[PDB]
DNA sequence: TTTTTTTCGCGCGCGCGTTTT
DNA sequence: TTTTTTTCGCGCGCGCGTTTT
């Protein structure tokens, strides 16, 4: 691992100054491996988080979502928070001197907020995040916070946009905006120079057309990735097979739309099966979103060796609707050669096939792309085109307005 | 016909070096205690055998921490004056005592284990921790923990990380190397061991707690009665002793002595042949915490015990003492067909009823069931579950910390 | 008030000896009298109890059943008790001395054992009765304690009778047996000379020929009693008559059999209407048996002047029927001009009709007579006979034990 | 136009003999205060004003009976050495004392008066009862009790009968008459005043109490919020606030305070307008604990308030103290639109909202109902019910020892 | 069109509401 | 066939289980 100039500036302003920081960059600049160096070599309490359990396993840390209790669905100021922290939960973030979010770009605007007041609570303090200092990690020019239009209806009326940015504690506190500018991830530059110029809207056809032999390419090495949750539920079950299939039924009670459902209805596998941990149980050594391989299926226990070595007896797990109308009951494991792109962010490969053909979300296609390490790495279903790439013009304006400004965004304090 | 492991030996060998404590440890019914033992009758240094239990110091060959320290009851701080009040013949003890032993540990607090050090460097004159006698420590940190009430660990929690005996302030200038036993002696049943094992660690499955479907209400004095609760036990005792020539003794409180402090029974109910227990120490008279024996005949001021280890002692009225504002006279006895859990912890049975359908403590549904040889010679009033397990989590903590050094934890020396 | 050398030898024995003691004598020889002299003479604190509500306010007192929170029915030594005191009653019962029960009489065996019980529990003692000494006052040739048929059955496999000293309690403990000998509340030779021979069963056609006046005798002051309820409930509803009538419906809630219903179904009252209350209200200043006149008739409130001077405004109450199936609710007041000879005993009138032509218990025909001062104040519904009379001769039994062996039955102490 | 009464006069002319105490006692609003000062005004003795509350004390002119005796808290035995550490100023202010006031005595404990009689003796250096200082005692024993701990109830039971002021070990050796006033001032109205009077003494029916039915949600910052609760206070001032243009001031804690004996708010939050109180005495800066007034500037160090008086005081930061181990410094004020029940009785209003859904102290709900002087002028959350009255028997035995021994109890002299 | 929570538990006890230099 | 109970209450907190000369 290389310490360059710029990792070193960061170091020291973090150290001596007790300002959040906005740690930006390109896809591959290294943002996450340096977060681990920042708390390897930083004396404070840190605590990792991510908004995606994918990212947030890929950063060490947990999602937010389960540190902080978060609930689903938009949160407006007038809400009414359930602060129901355990006291190992409270003293944990007593305990915390800085709190690291990875994958920024992710991030609802009403999430920090949540984050905030359930700090402020905790700390019994007016100070932003309770006088947490907050260094946030990831690229705006990637995939933006998830939303529903209907979430966007209810936020339109407290946000002026749906990033984190737009949260309302950065009229009371603010942060500095730093960037790491050399790529590591991949090594080629004139692959890197596409990439960049899709990730900024500024691609010309000319610039594409490097990428015209990734269609259909000829050659379970290469790692499927998709826009859509159909694809993945497709591509999963093409390559799970017909040979030697057990099948585990959902038991539903009472109240749990079916699009509302966390888990599979009808969960299909076998031994050598590439799956997905769905929830998060530390007691049991699982997250959600580490990957592993199937290797035993019993009534009542399906067994998986974890990428990290570790062989796991899942049992049925119960999620509740909510005041508890109806629940679930389900193995926590999703079948996971394909993923989302949503899923995928955060994450390295040497050899993916994007399934990009629809693409409807800014930067999707630059995350689609930016995954693997080499041009030839990469496979397609689809020619890339301009009509992939999906413009967010806020995102200029907010650049602009902290460039101009000393790299920095909010009240100054 | 006691067998003596690779890994007893390799411990004996390294004791052998007077200058770095250990703990042994090892699950239920590995031999600690047995080679506790043994370490005794080979080695030649001046040992002391102390417990946080009668029941246990007695199963291991010595006496009660309190009694042997003169420790009062209720936290004690680094701050607190401790009362050096130690006859002639026990500083002759203490100073002629070579190796400190304690069985049990996983029950002792920290702030017991600061007053011993205290206690024996003022014994000793010296600033050396423990007076420089060599501590050995047996125990099993999975079974019942040190029980504190919440208003003592937040006097505590000022000075101490945690509650376990390894958090106690003396291994900030000493410590001491982890040795574990893991062949189980006490069970034969290689699946019975199995699911004791993983309600251990926290990792025993449904499918697995079947194979104790045939405890609840299975069809059968030999059965020994363990209870969660000392309420129960009371009943359980009460049922056995039956009406038929019965004699009551009544306590004598005299002034100041509040009735949930009162050590003894209020209205002690015996028979012949009453199963009992004594509840204090008098070395003279050949009896001591926790010995077990029966009841031969009952008069005015003098019941006569033949107890199991042979002896026939007659038990005359105690006084204890309230600090001198009040004090109470009773005999020191009570009736022990029943007993908690926490008392069973170290003894072994071939047969016994379980009362674990309201566990409160982490260890506790562990200990209950790893007390007996054979899993048919288990009576359960409940089936076994998984809300009977409750994890502590800075075991967990504790456990990686030293195993990633070397198995040794505190100041390396 | 004359105190006789009689009263005055009792009232020693009392003060120097605390055992038991049973005060007994026939109609009239001052027990209730001399009870109240007692209390008021002895330094010790008392409690005065009776079985009936109306004898327990001739006393000055309460009945058991609230006193000591007795359940209806039956009482086995094998019943479990509900001990669910208030702690002003357990103070009440510790700082008790001297327990005073009137008309024990009516008092069965197993209401005394669950009295013994009761106090054997509040006192966490031994000793019959907690230790407290307990004085009783009556007349056994009067009513015997009332139960049915089951009951007896029931009872029967425990006891060997049906009356006070057939209690358990008397094989652990026992009373001396003094008597009142001279009569106050009638001063005519003769009319006391038949009146002793009815009560124990040697009356003969002759002397009852001296009752022949009073059927049918020619004369609102003169005082109704009744063997019978159903003639009770006649005789109130002819002197309530139909002028200016309010009725007042019971409201049943679930289970509730009519037969098991403590109050009056249609309440039927007018101002001036003689009434009784049904129920003890000491925060309101009316109890079990006590006496008054309807001033004032409300939708939701009765109001009665009672004998003793106050004026009360009756609620509507609730019984419950046990767990709580059904409930009632309605005035706790009834009509009383005419009452049970049952509730009469204890009682002294200077006019009274008796409506005895079918009499069923020992002692009723006496208890009826024995109420008035003078012969001329009786009226009777039918000529006395000898059928009239039913004898116990259980009692005879009794009464020969005793006397013969020292005036005291059961344990001597 | 202050009325004063024959029985006013006959009371003046009772006290102008210097050697009966007097208690001067009589339902809410019979003028009990009023004649307190007009008693101080025209006697010609030395006085000094006290009440158990600092609300109360201020309406009565005076100051809190552990200000001017120096009390501390928690309860104090005959035993117990109480510091004498009075000023100069103080103990010449108690030797010119001639009449010791004390107004709302029904919330005075018995031990407290002990406690100024053992005080007073030593300034006196006397034997004879309160230093031979003539005490005249103000209040209604039927509204609220002192406030005492079931904990603090057990020590003291040891010596006391009870926990009433009457129950002072001083009322052995000397006495007081009793007085009453018996007409109503505060209110006019016949039938609120008969509800009023009959919820008092526990005998209100469910008809009068029909009277309160239209208080329950009733239709209208003239009204002031009184709540059983101090959480509900807390939140009714929290609405009252807002969150336009509030300035937070942060409590400094220094070393051991556990935060349930920090007497003042965490984080004091206010505003220019805002009504507060005092909690305080500083007599030199001319205000005292209770006193109420309206924010009218904050500052970083310094809060100006023109109180109710006229007065404009500046407060600064003050600092209490925990014993020295820790210390606490915060201003002395806290928000007051709402009040507790327990603070409010003393005092009347023209129109308040009673938040009464769970009364748990005799006397609360009548204190809150008879605060105004109009029954149109309350506002209540629930229907006014027989289950929020609670007696208190010991004052029924009271009342009933002292009529009938000629209106007076302790010792005669 | 895309993602995202929560460390054991039944039961008794009794506080609640006040107050210093 | 005849007589006879029980003094406020919702809610949070946290014990439970141990131990001296
Ligand atoms: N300082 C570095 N030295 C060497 N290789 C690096 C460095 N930083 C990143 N890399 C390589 O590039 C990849 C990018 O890592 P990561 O931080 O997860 O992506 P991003 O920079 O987009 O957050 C890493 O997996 C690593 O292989
Ligand atoms: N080396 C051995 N050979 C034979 N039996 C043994 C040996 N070690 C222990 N045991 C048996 O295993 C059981 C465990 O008892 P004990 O040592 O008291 O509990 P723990 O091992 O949990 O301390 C005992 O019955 C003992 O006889
Ligand atoms: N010692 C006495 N002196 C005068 N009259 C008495 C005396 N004892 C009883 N009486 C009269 O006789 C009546 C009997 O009283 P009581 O004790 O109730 O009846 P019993 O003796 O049957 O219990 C009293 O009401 C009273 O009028
Ligand atoms: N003699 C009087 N004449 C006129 N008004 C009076 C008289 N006595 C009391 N009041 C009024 O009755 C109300 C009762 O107030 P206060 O005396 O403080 O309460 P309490 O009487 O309960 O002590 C006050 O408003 C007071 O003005
Ligand atoms: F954090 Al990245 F690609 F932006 F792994
Ligand atoms: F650890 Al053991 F009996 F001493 F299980
Ligand atoms: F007690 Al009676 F007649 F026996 F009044
Ligand atoms: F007794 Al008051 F206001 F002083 F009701
Ligand atoms: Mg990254
Ligand atoms: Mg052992
Ligand atoms: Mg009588
Ligand atoms: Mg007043």
């Amino acid at each position: 691992m290389i310490l360059t100039e710029e990792m070193q500036k960061i170091m020291n302003l973090i150290q001596d100054d007790e300002n959040n920081v906005f740690v930006t960059g390109k896809a591959g600049s290294g943002k996450t491996t340096f977060l681990k160096y920042l708390i390897e070599k930083s004396g404070k309490n840190c605590i990792v988080a991510a908004p995606t359990g994918i990212a947030a396993i890929n950063a060490g840390g947990v999602t937010l979502h389960s540190l902080f209790g978060i609930p689903f669905g938009p949160i407006t100021p007038y809400d009414r928070l359930e602060n129901k922290f355990s006291e190992y939960k409270v003293e944990l973030l007593l305990k915390m001197e800085l709190l690291i979010i990875d994958e920024i770009s992710m991030v609802r605007p009403d999430i920090l907020d949540t984050i905030d007041r359930k700090l402020r609570w905790v700390y019994e303090s007016d100070e932003p995040f309770g006088g947490v200092q907050v260094v946030m990690f990831g690229d705006l020019f990637q995939l933006p916070p998830v939303t529903k239009k209907q979430e966007r209806e209810i936020l339109s009326d407290f946000y002026d946009g749906f990033f984190f940015f737009n949260a309302l504690v950065f009229k009371r506190t603010g942060f500095h905006i730093v960037e790491l500018t050399k790529i590591f991830r991949q090594t080629e530059p004139e692959f890197i120079n596409v990439l960049n110029n899709i990730r900024n809207y500024q691609v010309t056809s000319d610039e594409l057309d490097l990428l015209s032999e990734l269609k259909d390419r000829k050659i379970n090495e290469y790692i499927h990735i998709c826009t859509h949750k159909a694809d993945v539920e497709k591509i999963n079950a093409d390559k799970l097979g017909e040979q030697e299939i057990r099948n585990y039924d959902i038991v539903i009670k009472d109240k749990f739309p079916e699009s509302s459902i966390p888990c599979d209805l009808h969960l299909k596998l076998r031994v050598g099966a590439r799956v997905m941990s769905l929830v998060n149980d530390s007691l049991k050594g699982y997250y959600n979103g580490m990957l592993g391989i199937v290797t035993a299926l019993e009534d009542n226990v399906i067994t998986v060796r974890m990428d990290n070595g570790r062989t796991i007896k899942f049992e049925r797990y119960t999620w509740s609707n909510t005041e508890e109308i109806g629940s679930c009951t389900q193995f926590p494991l999703t079948l996971a050669w394909a993923i989302t792109i949503h899923k995928s962010q955060g994450l390295t490969f040497d050899k993916i096939i994007i399934h990009v053909s629809h693409t409807f979300c800014p930067g999707q296609l630059y995350v689609a792309l930016s995954r693997c390490r080499t041009l030839e790495g990469i496979v397609s279903d689809a020619f890339i085109t301009k009509q992939m790439i999906i413009p967010e013009y806020a995102l200029i304006d907010f650049e602009r307005a902290y460039k101009s400004e000393g790299n920095y965004y909010g009240k100054r304090l």
